[PDB]
């Protein structure tokens, strides 16, 4: 059938099953595949991506 992967569901990120720093992103039940490139990581609490204010060193 058609994929449901995004269908039904709200908008916001969801996280990625390979990828460093891609998410997925859910726009009117559409899918998008994109990426967060510099500094900015994903939070799957906010289903958001933020920049990264933690430095262990």
């Amino acid at each position: 059938g058609s994929p449901t992967f995004c269908q039904g569901k709200a908008d916001g990120l969801y996280p990625n099953p390979r990828e460093r720093s891609s998410f997925y992103s859910c726009a009117a039940g559409r899918l998008f595949q994109q990426s967060c490139p510099t500094g900015l990581v994903f939070s799957n609490s906010c289903k958001c991506c933020t920049w990264n204010g933690l430095v262990p060193r």
